[PDB]
């Protein structure tokens, strides 16, 4: 129900033994990647959607409906987190793929169960959820591993940085509010994928992660500024 | 509009003299509807419709139906289709292609909407399941008349509760568009139950009480689960 | 100011002694009066006045101006179970009807002390008020004794009925919350009633009770109606 | 509309240049009014008005309060009978005639509206029996003018209360009706005023002090215990 | 933020030793004057600003504007009353007056700190505060010494008296519910001061007492009234 | 009672008549400047102030005190004008500060009138906008003219920005819509001053010209935090 992806503590084995979950340093790539879309993130604050979630006026077809296609997203992510594990040449990335497809399974029984959704070819894609989980896809099969921390970041980070921000805009009493407590509170997920990737950072194009990141937050604007046309 | 009526563009042929007027008082489609009242009234008594109602229905208890809701209607469609083939007569077979037609045009809410692509892309709730389930076993095993009998509650119930609820459920509310949507003048079932009429002599009234109490104690159990998260 | 005319244990005294307020039995003749009328029920659940309760908007003078007429209605009440005894068939039922006119008695003090009436003679009934009460004063003194239990029961059935069905949809916080917990749980007057009458079920026409129920309930329907046309 | 005041169709006789404007400020009706005050403005305080402005009065408080004062409004009417039967002088004779032609009029709400027959079948609580005696007391055995005196507050307090609330009430709120139906211009209490100022030389108004204060205070004895049921 | 300018039991010293804060007697010109503008009183009850404070929805433009010009009002205030020791021939009038300028003194650290106002030369008051500002002066410095008590009763017993009035009608989750917390209460300034009047009432004429008095209600009422004209 | 600084048609005259309101070119240095701050602005929407704008529960006294405050910085604002002008290095910035200036005194009006407040010198600031305004007089008085449009703009243009983005979060019949309407729409004095500040682009450092902007900016945040401390 906890809108988490993180790897939990008792999965941080192995070669992930060591891998912290504390905010990344002021320097990190991370930083780096959101700071520049921060733009992106304000206008999806501006959405309908998001406007309709703090009044709690928001269309329960409109909610519905996005949560149908999130559950599609959800299911081919945790598929290319399987694919990016099994592209990885170093050990580390794989353990650390295998284990975020894992806690894509656990979040996913969310769509399975309470949404009653089987899998993502059951589904039909809107254009914009489309396009985004086939961005997703060519980053994990096609591109260099860490590329796929890359990508997958902003569903991570923005969804929490959106809570925390409407958590003094969003009443108590308020029907959507529950939206809020879901997502809300620390990004332990985004943080501890950012701790992995600037692992790799020297193995990586920063320009190119800019480019991948920036798209992916286009997508998450995208999906959200669509959620409410009917 | 959640309606399943055949059109007027559409009672062509044998359907041409159809009528959607509301059945007479001795009709076995009020017959059948008072003697489920009860029922009905259980089903303004859930969780589900005290939070329409309201505004207060969870989103996520609204919408986990609606996905559900998608596979019983195209699962219904298919039943129709299904009712069609095997028909008796002439009549049945271009009225259940017709009804067939009317799912096919409400069910785009469902794949455009809602992002449904079919009812194998779903995992539906044990309810829904065994209700499609009984649909489906009608449609198939059962002479063709009782296939209007196991339909009507869907296509009677749900205007007859938004038609209850509309003055319990203020206009500004935020779920008043169900009350917009499925109220008003329930046309396809008096369609339908004037269809029946015509083959009341062709079957065991007992049996069809049997049937449509059956469907409208589904009906029951399917809103009563849907809040249960 | 809990809304029962049921007879109390102190009182189940004499003939009275084993008589019981349980759920009469689906077989008998109290649920097959009450689901013959249900369709009126549920149009009394669609009168303004309902809708105004569960709303907390009823007009506090068409509130006021129902129950001065309500007044009116259970002072003649009681004086038609004192006449139902005085014209009874049997011991049993002249006995029921003087605990049942004592019950009256007991909960019309709601009506001298609250509602500051003397007595029907100070009130003008209005017309459906008045046809209601002329008609159980004509059941009790014209036709056989067990019709007296059939015309009474809708007006201790459907009070319940009704404030049991409007609870959930009438927030405890709103003005006329106190309807729903006046009038509302366990049926106990009515069903002791249906139980009296199962005993005398051989002694009557079925068909007639019946007509009889209907028409008392139709009488609710109008007087309800009328009650919000100012 | 609540008033009292006796329309221009029936200011007839010697009545026909009775004014209703506001009277003048050393006149006695504002003497009166001015001296009790602290009592007009302690029923502003009372959980009765309180309820009123909020809207959460509750019904049962505001219409035990109806009916009695349907009983009052019922024996009010037979005072000022019974003042005209006592007047000696001719111009408050047919005042008060009028006047109880106007409670007549008023009244028709009471027993239409309330379906309340007359005063003998209502069981008034204390404050209102008490108050109603005391105008019975001073119709019956006072001199004439007086009559005008105890009158009075009835009169004027209302009005004054809703127009005070008016500002307080919120037009969708569920007792808006009673600023409605009690405010505006007080023809009526002016009007009195104004037939009490010719008759000023006539009474002690030491006394006319006493009786207005009696009466106000019944005022506010009778809203502070409307709400306690 | 409590209003008062009440002399505080530290500060009863020297002739002030015995002055007491208990409700003045019946017969007293304190009551006298405050029953002889109760008319006044109400017509304050019934300005736009007061509606707005009890309904929760006064302008904030208004409700700010107006504490500007109470703050020029009392820092005027507390120069009357120094203004006044110094022309109090009596020596018990002296400490009294000294004393009331050192509790406006205390009081106007709210508008020095919270509302940042320097002193009544930086502000332009309201045609009516300012008018009121100087008929006080104009009592301080050139009438008899127990007038100034006459002319600054309004403002401190007015205000709790409408606190008090309105405490009912403003419920406790509302915006403006703070005024009725800082306002009301026990109106001890008021009595304290009725109190050191009624010492000095054989040594003034009544009927200009009356005057004055109602002069300063008028006013009171002409700036509630303007507070609300933007 | 329209919260703009612009210079209106009327008085684009002179060396002033071609100056243009339209939106900056993308490239421009207003957009770098605003581009590069924006995690500041939505610091800004974070404060305690803004959840009270949106909610309609800002405490009246922070809202009242705070433009007192604003008083202060735009009674001191207009005199930089003034003598950004008397020492504008040419006739262009000279007309374009005077007629800023002016723009200034029209919209001060509010606060001699509305606030009552005569002057600068009769407020005491708090901390932060006193900072902030002797930050803005020392650029006038000691900078190269240019800057002076580069730390008057954040001013001009945050809180229309603001407004803006809290139009969709104000219910329109909330206590403080007023702020939206008064602040939002086009941001045209921004727009004016932006295109003037272009045409010196290659007269100053814009490292120079991004540290005074970050700073007045930060000076924005540091007031609207420090606003609901009372
Ligand atoms: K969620
Ligand atoms: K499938
Ligand atoms: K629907
Ligand atoms: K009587
Ligand atoms: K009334
Ligand atoms: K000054
Ligand atoms: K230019």
């Amino acid at each position: 129900r906890k809108r988490t992806f993180a790897i939990p503590a008792s999965r941080l084995t192995g070669r992930l033994t060591t891998l912290k979950s504390d905010v990344p340093a002021a320097d990190s790539l991370f930083w780096k990647l959101w700071n520049g879309s921060l733009d992106t993130a304000v206008q999806v604050l501006q959405t309908d959607y998001f406007k309709g979630i703090a009044a709690g006026t928001l269309d329960p077809n409109a909610y519905g409906s996005l949560m149908v296609q999130d559950g599609y997203y959800c299911f081919r992510g945790r598929d290319d987190y399987a694919t990016a594990a099994t592209c990885a040449q170093d050990e580390t990335l794989r353990e650390f793929f295998k284990a975020k497809a894992k806690s894509y399974d656990e979040y996913n029984e969310t769509y399975h169960q309470t949404w009653h959704l089987r899998e993502a070819s059951g589904l039909i894609p809107g254009t914009d959820i489309k396009d985004y989980a086939d961005y997703e896809a060519y980053v994990a099969g096609s591109l260099a591993s860490p590329y796929m921390c890359v990508v997958m970041l902003p569903c991570e980070y923005l969804w929490p940085w959106i809570a925390n921000f409407l958590d003094g805009y969003t009443p108590t009493n308020s029907l959507y509010r529950f939206w809020i407590e879901w997502n809300g509170g620390t990004p332990n997920g985004a943080y501890q994928m950012g701790n992995m990737l600037e692992q790799y950072r020297d193995k990586i194009d920063e320009d190119k992660a800019v480019e991948i990141f920036n798209t992916a937050m286009n997508y998450e604007l995208k999906v959200f500024t669509s959620s409410t046309i009917l």
